[PDB]
């Protein structure tokens, strides 16, 4: 049978195209490749994790893929899975993430006069992935066996490129589409890729003079640069460090820099977004891939690379180091004078637990900026962020994604994946806890939540002037009153709820290997604390 | 200065910082802003205008003006149907990787659905074909978000620019610029455009990227070369046999015919750019068994082969080609060439294959050569032209009927104008069109030039008029066309001479009377079997 | 052959549902249904037309279809085959016209790793059709026959439906696929019925309204007859059925004051009626057929389908609009004879003297269309056609042979006495246009009765009637908006063996009385240079 067979070589293609971990979710039909998988998961060459909740499932795969960098295939099998997929291709697009979306169409039904089960389009796949290919239906021919298994193994290796950007150097979501009606030929020697793609590299080179007064800020997708390691810079946490010279966030305002390098696609911080937008300072782009950001559209140059002249003013650079450590002063301090614990002190308390070769997960909204403020050095670690779209949907499930591909790295040679996340965050993806006995499983997560019962981040914006104090709570703030240890063990996890003080240590000591770590507390007091620590400014 | 003109002004101004050199504008009252921004940058000539009436034809000569020299290229139009009219040049630009931008106007998009006059779904239009749809804000009366809008339009214009050059990507393209606008759209009564970087730069600078991914090859094994459309050049490659179609520049002098291929058996096969043309290519290709190794500008690799092995941009060489293996395909090359000329000569009656054949003996260095995308190429593929030293267009991109008179004119232009730039004396550089009737016919309108429009200074478009050349469709062709070539031409009062195919040289070497159509009658009743005696020759 | 078959049960289909006209392109690949559609076009079950214009296809395929008012196809078969389309499909959407595309996937092959030479898709089908349905690939199972039938039949008539707009009312194009692998008749309904019927809908959506209050009525593109209103001074565009006979002159508009109007279908023409549509102090009530209802002010108070009405208008009214209309008449015919020089609008009123009832009218963009209102055709009697869907100059010539065979293969079929005329007016740019609509094969059908009357003043007139127009853009207007073409019309019809004649305004009339070759171009010169000032003579004579 020409489908069996043909399933087989594109799994096989897959998984020499580094594919290790696929997601599948129990549908009305049964999965594209269904059979072969098995076999390839049963054989161990590659790994299968099956969920129930279709959204939370796509959300898996990019955990797994951001994990060690490897391509993810989801495999869609029902009316609804292409819905539920959504959120996670948008942020396997804007993130650059190597998502395969598996799918099977039936070539020999009708379509458009009816509900489908197998299929239900939407319009965002024109839009979000990188190429959509199908298979074409496989024919019963024996002697034009070895020229469909080299049409087969081309066609999954065009799938494979166009997801890890190997040509492109754009990595993003990719729909394979492998139609259904109702031994294996051999690839490469040596288990070589059918069409092998060797390194690329993309140049553009802009002439920079760092004898002008320069700031470095550095956002998700930035790349490493040796020629600016001395430079002051305003690294995200999932920016990779150049150097030694790092700038505090709140330190930008106490600073006139005469003009900017930014690596990667900045989105936190609004003294950075009014800086790029300063008309009078000079911004330079230095990104990979197609696009580059600007919101104002005041970029003077974009490009890959810099060629330097000159060297940083020893008074600028003095200037800068002195601000810089006023910043991490005065955030020391107001946390310290602060009685009650918020969200910005468990970041500190999670930072300062952080040890090399671990991996960090954060959340959106206020987590992924307060570890910034509680100044983290993000260098020997490895931090993740979906700030591609920045949800706050399918964050558990990609830390559970993330620790499983990064510990099965370490297997193939274990480290730990500490993950801190809001408390709503948490409530929108508690259904990723739900993981059967027969799924892998994370030996080394932790999930620390940061609970303050709402939306914390709402109190440091307009609509968090008291003047709103009476509306603003309902709207904005959505407190929940959820019982977040009863919402574990009812889905047999491990969970503590402790104090801010007993976070490092209980940290720094084993236990199951999914737990989740509670920390109460307080967005009352949010707005105040910010406004202290910019006073000691 | 009311917003639309203001925003027209800046984008116009963006686009000649961006290196447009060339806009083709069709008429309507939408893209007013556009046209009076173009009509007065052309008249301070810093661009030149083309205006044309229809808008499809009219693509195919922005696709041309964009080939001639390598320059990005705009059309403006109007809402509507106007735009739609841009589908097929947009698909052809899209395969050929080239940089055209379509530039509509449009009503502002609050108005769709609601039964508005001219007015349709234009942003997506064009889908996945484009490199990328990019629309600007609607433009706000507000003096003082003026400096602020100011960086936004000239940013956005950037961005259509270095997606359609493909600065960034290294993969040029189509890109849709889709400007909502609304009343007033013309200019008020005036006794200052916000400006952009001093010294007259991009708003934004992106450099042309280098785009490079090597690849080993052995070249001890028995190898050829196959170089299709947008193949790049590769001087380490120069000595190996090299089956080349008209528009792939030539890396060296070891030619080997298309007819040549079939009756070798080559161990390997190096693959540049993007190979359509010939069947027997195709063939060798099809059979998995031999390796091919994919060498291209760009991020795009041909699919034609399942057998491909790898992909790059360049070789890193190691060995050298069998002295016997080169003497092989050179002696096999000499014995296809043969047989092509023996059999042209002993056939009495003019076909297309002669024609061909008459106009590249007639070819120059310096000369370019545009090719219609059926039978010209393959038929000057077939008497074996010998491309270095001249450029060679084709739109090889879908290979379709449209506008090929409106791409030789738009590239005789660009080539033209290419060398107005270096103030060199001589005559203007020639154009040489081969097309066949049906393609002529088809687009005979692309010939229509406006009293006031550029019209190519040296200009020469040979049709090779064999009166038109299993399904229902195919009845059309059952009978000539018997269209009049000559009654054409003049309707769109352009030069035409009806004449033999000896006397085809002496005139193409004629001093250039601007712009002119040379008829040739050709016989296609006596062609399958000239091309049965050849294949029987070998 | 399990796919030889099924496209002989979808054409027979096809034809039950009342197509009678499929155009075809010869391309890379087999047309859909290419055999089944040969034979019915041998056996005259059905007509096939070929060009080799994918664009002027599409827009031929419209012609056809509101010709007479039937679901046409046209068969896609070439990888610039959707990009040619587009147009026509746009106008088809916009227009409401029963167009089906067909197409014929390959299930067998690869897809989206380079170039299709089937389909090269764009994205307009996503928004343009009102459906998109594939009939499966066929499969070899006679134990399956009568099923495989019923499906085939069933999708086959969903298809038709909603192109014709059976059970929505919102006629439109269709995409229909016949996916195929490469390289008698099971039946359908006794008695040449469709295998499923849709018998007569009604959308009703009654609105009340008081017609005491001065109320002018507005008529414009796919506007529906109401016998309730026929008193009321109405301002009708040309493809604008009448139901009454109080015509109201569209320059009169600006010189009375209407208390509310009715609007029905989708006006396009005159700044007037925009500007009294927008009118906030002046309820519109918009009458018409379909989903979505035209309000680009959003100032109109309710939509509906159909007006209950009490009171009736005042006598005085009437007088007051019956003496405006007096007016407007009287400026436009003085100021076109105290004018020398023949416009487009002398040319109209040429042409709208010289129409007997029952001849068909196809009204190109632009000016012509505008022009014949402003002349003052009565359309009783008459069919008007004009692509006021999106108001392209593109594919009108097209268009209009299109028009004219569906109208002359309904004049034969009912055995009356020489083919009702099909006169078309267009401008001279909407000619050049399309002039390739103009090549046809001797294997093709060809109209018996077409005339085209081309008023060539040698550029876009219209444009001298906007604010660009004005003088102080005299020196820069011309090339951008004027863009004249000195094209020689009589050697463009000549080369493609069309009858033509240039003659002047005078002649025109006589000349369209005298029947000539089954298709025939008449030009006529015009000057584009005082279109302003008359135009502008002709607002101050009012
Ligand atoms: C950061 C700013 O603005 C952002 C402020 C908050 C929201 C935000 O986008 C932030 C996302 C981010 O950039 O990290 C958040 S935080 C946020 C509250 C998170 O609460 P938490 O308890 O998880 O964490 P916290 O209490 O803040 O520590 C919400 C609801 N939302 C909206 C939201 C809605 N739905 C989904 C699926 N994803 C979402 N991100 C954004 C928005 O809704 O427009 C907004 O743009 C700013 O102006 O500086
Ligand atoms: C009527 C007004 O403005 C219209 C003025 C003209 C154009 C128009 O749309 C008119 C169509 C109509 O409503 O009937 C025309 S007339 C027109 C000139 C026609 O010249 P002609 O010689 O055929 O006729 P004429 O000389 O006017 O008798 C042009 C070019 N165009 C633009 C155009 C461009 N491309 C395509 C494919 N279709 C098009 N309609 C419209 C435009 O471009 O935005 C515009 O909306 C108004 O403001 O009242
Ligand atoms: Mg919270
Ligand atoms: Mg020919
Ligand atoms: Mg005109």
């Amino acid at each position: 049978n020409p489908s069996t067979t043909q399933a087989r070589v594109v799994v096989d293609e897959l998984i020499r195209g580094g594919v290790r971990d696929v997601v599948l979710c129990p549908g009305s039909r049964n999965a594209p490749l269904a059979f072969a998988l098995q076999d390839a998961d049963r054989s161990g060459r590659i790994r299968l994790h099956v969920r129930i909740d279709e959204r939370t499932a796509g959300y898996l795969a990019i955990g797994l893929a951001i994990g060690a960098g490897a391509p993810v295939c989801v495999a869609m099998t029902s009316g609804t899975a292409v819905a539920n997929l959504g959120p996670a291709v948008v942020e396997a697009n804007y993130a650059r993430v190597p998502l395969i979306v598996l799918s099977a169409n039936r070539p020999y039904e009708l379509l458009g006069t009816g509900a489908n089960q197998t299929m239900e389009q939407l319009g965002y796949f024109g839009t979000q992935v990188r190429a959509s290919i199908s298979l074409g239906l496989a024919e019963d021919a024996p002697e034009r066996t070895s020229a469909l298994n080299a049409t087969w193994r081309s066609a999954t290796c065009r799938v494979l490129a166009a997801a890890t950007g190997a040509r492109t150097a754009n990595a993003g979501p990719v729909h394979f589409d492998i139609p259904l009606r109702e031994v294996t030929p051999p690839g490469r020697p040596a288990g070589k890729p059918w069409t092998y793609t060797p390194p690329v590299t993309f140049d553009q080179p802009l002439d920079i003079d760092l004898s002008v007064d320069t700031v470095v800020i550095s956002g998700h997708g930035a790349g490493v640069h040796p020629n600016l390691a001395a430079l002051p810079t305003v690294a995200e946490p999932t920016a990779p460090r150049s150097g030694d010279n790092p700038l505090h966030p709140l330190a930008l305002p106490l600073l006139r820099p005469q003009q900017v390098i930014m690596l990667g696609r900045p989105t936190l911080h609004r003294p950075v977004s009014v800086l790029l937008a300063d008309a009078e300072v000079p911004v330079f782009a230095l990104t990979t891939g197609p696009r580059w950001p600007d919101v104002s559209g005041n970029s003077q140059a974009t490009g890959t690379r810099a060629v330097t002249t000159g060297a940083p003013r020893p008074a600028w650079l003095d200037r800068c180091a002195a601000m810089n450590r006023h910043a991490i002063a005065a955030v020391r301090e107001q946390l310290a004078a602060h009685p009650l614990t918020t969200g910005l002190h468990v970041a500190a308390a999670v930072s300062h637990a952080l040890r090399p070769g671990d991996q960090l997960v954060l959340g959106a909204s206020n987590p992924v900026r307060d570890v910034a403020l509680a100044g983290l050095d993000t260098r020997g670690i490895r931090v993740r962020s979906n700030r591609g779209v920045a949800g706050i949907d399918g964050t558990v499930s990609t830390a559970i994604g993330a620790a499983l591909a990064y510990e099965g790295a370490h297997e193939r040679t274990p480290p730990r994946t500490i993950a801190l996340i809001g408390d709503l965050t948490f409530v929108h993806d508690s259904s990723g806890l739900l993981i059967g006995p027969t799924e892998p499983i994370p030996r080394s997560l932790t999930i620390v939540v940061s609970n303050d019962n709402g939306g914390g981040i709402f109190e440091l914006l307009e609509q968090g002037d008291p003047r709103f104090s009476d509306v603003s709570s309902r709207i904005f703030g959505t407190p929940h009153d959820v019982d977040v240890g009863a919402l574990c063990r009812a889905y047999h996890v491990e969970s503590r709820q402790i104090e801010v003080d007993e976070l490092g240590p209980t940290l720094d000591q084993p236990g199951a290997g999914m737990r989740v770590l509670e920390v109460k507390a307080d967005r009352s007091s949010l707005r105040q604390l910010h406004a202290a620590i910019k006073a000691a400014l």
